[PDB]
This record gives C-alpha cells, structure tokens and sequence, in this order.
RNA sequence: UGAGGUAGUAGGUUGUAUCGCUUUAGAGAUAGCCAUACAAUCUACUGUCUUUCU
C-alpha cells in the first residue's frame, strides 16, 4: 500500500555539505576550529553519588581542534552529557587562513589515525583509514596557548612526543634492578592514563587517574580476602617483582567505554528533570563499598596522552556527530520569514521517536494536522463559489492523506536527513576519514530503513515548528513550496432583529447578508436572497479546530498528543455545540421547518443547566453554532483573532473546565470498563420502527436503546451500560 | 565506567483484535487523530546473580 506504515524502503545517510571533501592538503588553507567546552551546568551532589571530583574543561588549556578545509557555519551552542555534568558546546572559529608544509601534516594526520583507531578503538575488521577516498574527512587536532596568552596554537612540541615515546601502542621495555630502585614522580601521574601491562597483551585496558591513596602502599592493599598481601598478587597471578615498596598505591577510574553522549542518564527519554527518589543511602554506599581498582605505577605504563584531553577526545563522537546531526545540515533551512526557526528546533521537525535522544517527531506534527486541514478547508471554500459538502470532502481528504504526505517528503530529500536510528558509534557510525564499509577480500554504515508513514509525520511536524516560530504566514509559505496550494486562497421582514443577537456576541458585521446565510437551509427555500448554511458548516469546524488546538498548544502544561487530541474531541463533540449554541440564544433567529426538534433539547438543557443527554440532538443546534464561526471569518477579512475574541468569552469557562475534567465518549469508556465481554448487536429494527442494539457485559443483564440509527442507538445502550457501573 | 544474563520502572517501536471522535459516499464504506488489552523487540537507569579485573 503507498502510504502504509507496512511498506518500509531503503535509505542512504545523506552527508552535511561542509563536511565532505575536506581533507586539509599541503599548501591549501586550513580553517582552525575549537570545540569549547565550558561546564555551563555541574552536577549537583543532591545528584551526583560516584564519589568522585567534578572536572571542568577550564581547569587546562589543550583543547581539540578541527581543522577542515572548508569553513564551518556557527551552530547553535548544544549541550553534551559527559561525567560532569550538560557540558555547553560551541564550535567557534579560533584562526583561519594560514599554510601548514609536509611533514607536521603528515604528523597530524597519523594523529588522527592514532585517535580514532587507538584511542576511540572505532577500528573494525571492516573499516580501513583512507582519508582519500572517505566521505567525510577532517583532522582533530590538539590546540594550546604558548607565547601570547590570548593565541591558542597548534602544539608541535606536542605531536612529537607522541612519535618520540614506546608506551603508545605497545608496552615500554624497561628493566627494573635492586640496585636501581624504582623512583616516583607526583607531578608525572598527577594528570595521567595509564595502561596495565601484566594483561590484556591484545588490546589493553585503559582507566584515567583521579587520585593518588598515599597511606595505601604495596604492602597493605589486601583488596580480594584471600591474599596475604598486595605483592603477593602480582608474584603469584603472574609473577612479577617490585623493586620499589615504599612506592603509592594509584587509584584510578575506567576510561569511559559508551560513547553516546547525547542524552542524559539519570533524566527522563523527554528533556524532563526527574532526580531518583529510591536507593539514596545505598547510591552513596555502593560507590563506597564497591571493589574499586588501585593500579600501582610500577607495572602500568604512561600514555603520552594526558587525562586532561583524554575527557575531550573522548567526547569526539557525540559531538562530531550531533554537529553532524544536520545541525551542520541545515541547508533545509537555508532552502526554506523571520530568519526560520533556530536549527535546534528543525532538530525536533527531522528527529523520529525511538531515536531515543529527548526529541520526540510528536507533540509538534498534531498541530501541524490542525493547520494544513485548516489551511486546505480554507483554500477550497474559496477557490470555489459553488460546491457541496460531498465535493469538498471528497477534494480535501485526497490533498491530506497520508499517500500524498509521503509522495511529497520524500521529493524534497528529507528521508535521508532524518534520524531514525539510536547512536551506536561503533556499530553504525562511519567516523571521519574512513571509508565505507569494505575490508572482506545492505550496511548499517550508511543506510537505514524507513516506513512511509514517517516521512508522512515529519512533513506535518516540520509545518507545526515553522509555525510555532514565524507565524502564520510562514507555514503557508513552507506549503506553497512543497506544492500543496495554500496560498492563492422583501429581505428587511426577516433580517430586522439581527441586531440583538450583535448585541449579545459583541460583534457587528460589515454585512449582514453574511448572517443571514449563517441560519438558513438548503431545504428551507422561502429565503432565496442568501446560500445554505452548509458551506459555512464545513470552514467553522475547520477554524474552531485549528483555533482550540493553537490554545491547547501554547499552554505550558506540555501535554502528550494523546490527551490534546482527547481534550479537542472532547470540545468539539456536536453536543456541546447545540448546547452552546441554546445557551446563548442561537435559535430564536434561526429560520426552520423544523416541527418540534430542537425545542424538547432547548427545554432540557435550560432546565437541567443553571450553573450524560436525555433527549435527542438537533444537527442544526449544532451546526448553527459553528456556522456563525465561519460567518464572522469570512466576513471579518478572514482574521482569526476577531473570531476568538468573539467566541473566547462563550468557550472559556468550557475550556478551564475540560483541560482539567478532560471528558471522554461513553461508548469509548465503556469498553474501557470492560472490553473482554462488551460487543454491540447488529441492527434490528423492533416494532416501534426504530433501531435497536443489544448490549451486555456479565453480571447486570441485558442493556438497550432505541434511536434512529446504529451509532446513536449504541451511544444510548452504552450509556445505560456505564451508569450503571 | 569489562563482557553478559535475569526481574521491575520510564520512554519508544512493530503486529494483531476489539474500538472513539470529526468528514460523507451510497454489520457496515472514504479520508484523518487517538485509546485501550495481548505479544515481539530496542535504549537509558536501579537492584539482584555468574565470569573477569583489583
Ligand atoms: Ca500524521
Ligand atoms: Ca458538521
């Protein structure tokens, strides 16, 4: 089926434009970037039990570096969620245009290698570095202030010792005597990541060091209680020898090993803050208690890397990822006016949920339902003088459906920029400088699977954030662009006494004719100077949607699409339209053949309400209520504030009684109660000449209700039902 | 913050069956938006258990 969430397709991974051919070259212009990590947001210790000090990414000054050959587009500054805290990123230009030779570039390239391969561990059987006929291709450099204060530079004294050291991707050879006696350094491991050597030969653990235990020496660590001392550890599970015992013991704490950093771990999968409220003293107990590893400096060997860029390099995918979210691809928005919504938001118009990241598609594509229905209703109940409510169902429902949101998301190319899949970096994520997948002589690299129905919503969602932002005209033009038009869009004997009900709404209208055609029928044809009310009937439904889904909307109480789209049923039910509509004295102009229809609901409501139906709904109560509604649309130049200045005072007290009472059908509710033994009969017509429908859920006996059609005779059996419950 | 497994919570996702509301074409049908119950599956957190590491 061409628009079913069923039939999925295959997808590639579209690359930002900045980000593909930029390889820095020898004697081509290079673009010096800085990441700017600033700890704009600690963890508090009300939040935070790992017993462990906080590392902001001020307390150094090496910090790391892109160095594309192209020139990147300031980005909104974006959070990423490290060990300490929503650290606020900005990539903002520190140099530009200068020349870097042969040799120091070949330097910075196998330092990149070195990091993504060695350090990140991204390399795969399947991956091969090839920086030449990658996608995506661009140095990560380490930058630091020497000299001016204020300059921060390229570190080649740094670089170089990376390429003058043996303990990078091997262990040092080293020989330790009695006769020379290992020595120690505070200043060397104040800062360090160390690698063990007595294990893991094939690929080594590495853990950054936090703190230095100086009471704890090789001679009393007994960690596991089975072991007459520490030394005795290493002399029987691998036989090794210290030639120092006065040395300290080196506390330490892994190197992180997931590398999305994306979303918050200790924070709702919504952008919600929610602390936990269980296992408090055993969060602060278990960090105490639990076996921790105390590394000895004798037998683990220095990287010549630092912690202190460690923390940054290890928050290179998520960031280079996230830049790479489109955020960097926000050509859609140069594609697409008060400068467009901020690229963070047509984040949440790309953005599919079960991305699991904070951004739902959702919550922002329900009103985009409501404008674009309202917008199409609109543009045919002007583009044509003259057709029937059948017609005009007919032609919308075909410009709206699901089919044709799909045929015209993916003609604009936007299910590549989507995000659909989780962040997994080494599963699916081709870092910079590789090339796509082949090493062996569908991938997860650079393709993904998408349903019809997604790109369906995300067309909607897109809609409901330009919207939102750069008002109403903008959607409109944002439509018009995909290709859905929206934009070219005796009579004084029974008219005298229009001027009381003006005075009751408030309003008064430039032409009154507008009015009349807002109370007469199709059928009733004494008044032949005006239309039929049935036109009008289909915009106001229309408007007092997308006008009770605006409000509903801009509320801060942030509901759920779930319980907008209740709360907007629950409104706009035709009963509460003819109630509305006889409270305020609607029918007393209202010219009908009608013989005694809405008077029996009219004497029960003005009865019964002085502050659920017993009595049968007139159509017309209810479609005379929100006729007026399209009547002073069209005749206040279409301007939507007049009309909810008019109809606010009418539907607020509604309003702040149903966004906290929040009403539902009773037929709905019922099979709520109940849903294994509810089923309704088929139609039976009875004796009376009506319809009858034969309920039952066990234990109550046997409900039923007489009506002139199937729906309205189930409501009234279902109602029995759950009154009695 | 080593590789797993097993329960719960939270956020999703897929399929299937019963269904509500708005629109109307001539049990029920067209086109939109949810909810509910069961099942499969993924991510983040907490605890519990095995292995490893200290
Ligand atoms: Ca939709
Ligand atoms: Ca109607």
């Amino acid at each position: 089926r061409p628009g079913s969430t069923k039939r999925r397709q295959c997808y590639p991974k579209a690359i930002p434009e900045c980000l593909r051919d930029s390889y820095p070259r020898p004697d081509q212009p290079c673009y010096l970037y800085v990441i700017g990590m600033v700890l704009t947001t600690p963890l508090p210790d009300e939040l935070n039990f790992r017993r462990r000090k906080l590392y902001p990414p001020e307390d150094t000054t090496r910090c790391f570096g892109i160095l594309t050959a192209k020139p990147i587009p300031q980005i909104p500054h974006f959070p990423v969620y490290t060990r300490s805290g929503e650290v606020t990123i900005s990539i903002e230009l520190k140099k530009s245009g200068f020349m870097l030779s042969l040799q120091m570039l070949e330097l910075i390239t196998r330092l990149h290698q070195y990091i993504f391969s060695h350090i990140l561990r991204l390399e795969k059987p399947a991956l091969e570095f090839k920086p030449t006929d990658a996608d995506s291709a661009y140095c990560v450099l380490p930058l630091n202030v020497v000299n001016d204060s204020s300059t921060l530079d390229i570190d080649f004294k740094f670089m170089e010792d990376i390429e003058k050291s043996e303990a990078r991707i091997g262990i040092p050879s080293t020989k330790y005597t009695k006769e020379t006696p290992f020595v120690f350094k505070l200043e060397d491991y104040q800062d360090a990541v160390i690698i063990p050597r007595y294990r893991n030969f094939d690929q080594p653990h590495r853990f950054y060091v936090a703190d230095v235990y100086t009471d704890l020496t090789p001679l009393s660590k007994f960690p596991s209680p089975e072991y007459e001392t520490f030394a005795e550890y290493y002399k029987t599970k691998y036989n090794l020898d210290l030639t120092n015992l006065n040395q300290p013991l080196l506390d330490v704490d892994h190197t992180s090993s997931r590398l999305n950093l994306l979303t918050p771990r200790h924070l709702n999968q919504k952008g919600k803050a929610l602390p936990l409220s269980s296992a408090e003293k055993r969060k602060a107990k278990w960090e105490s208690l639990q076996n921790k590893q105390i590394l000895v400096p004798e037998l683990c060997a220095i990287h010549p890397i630092p912690a202190s860029l460690w923390r940054k390099a290890v928050c290179l995918p998520s960031i280079l990822y996230r830049l790479h979210c489109l955020l960097t691809a926000e050509e859609l928005r140069a594609q697409t006016r008060t400068l467009g919504p901020n690229p963070g938001l047509i984040l949440q118009a790309l953005t599919l949920s079960n991305a699991s990241d904070g951004f739902n598609l959702e919550r922002l594509e329900m009103l985009g339902d409501s404008f674009l229905k309202h917008a199409i209703t609109t543009y045919l109940f002007c583009t044509y003088p003259d057709a029937h409510e059948g017609r005009l169902s007919y032609m919308r429902s075909k410009k709206v459906s699901n089919c044709n949101l799909y045929r015209l998301g993916k003609k604009k190319g936007l299910p590549s920029r989507m995000v659909v899949s989780i962040f997994d970096p080494p599963v699916n994520w081709l870092p910079p400088g590789y090339v796509v997948n082949q090493d062996k002589s569908y991938d997860l690299h650079t393709e993904q699977c998408i349903a019809d129905k997604s790109i369906a919503d995300c067309v909607e969602a897109l809609l409901g954030c330009y919207l939102t932002s750069c008002g109403e005209r903008a959607a409109q033009l944002f439509l018009c662009s995909l290709g859905l038009k929206v934009l070219p869009v005796t009579l004084n004997h029974l008219i005298s006494g229009f001027e009381n009900f003006e005075k009751k709404i408030n309003y008064r209208f430039k032409n009154k004719a507008y009015l009349l055609q807002a109370f007469t029928h199709a059928s009733y044809h004494y008044n032949t100077i005006t239309d039929c009310y049935q036109r009008l009937e289909f915009l106001g439904d229309a408007i007092l949607d997308y006008l009770i889904t605006k409000h509903l909307y801009e509320d801060p109480r942030q509901h759920s699409p779930g319980v907008l789209t209740d709360l907007r049923s629950a409104l706009v039910n035709n009963t509460i339209f003819a109630s509305l509509a006889v409270k305020y004295d609607y029918h007393k102009y209202f010219k009908a053949v009608s013989p005694e229809l809405f008077h029996v609901i009219d004497d029960f409501v003005q009865f019964q309400l002085e502050k659920e139906e017993d009595i049968e709904v007139p159509k017309a109560m209810g479609d005379i209520f929100e006729s007026l509604a399209g009547a002073i649309y069209m005749d206040s130049g279409m301007s939507l504030e007049t009309v909810w200045q008019v109809y606010y005072p009418m539907m607020r007290p509604l309003i702040e009684k149903f966004s906290a009472n929040v009403p539902r059908s009773p037929v709905r509710e019922l099979l709520e109660m109940e849903p294994e033994t509810a089923k309704f009969s088929p139609a039976e017509r009875t004796y009376d000449g009506k319809v009858r429908v034969t309920v039952e859920v066990v234990g109550k006996g046997k409900f039923k209700g007489v009506g002139r059609s199937y729906r309205i005779a189930k409501s009234a059996a279902a109602r029995r039902a759950l009154r009695s419950l």
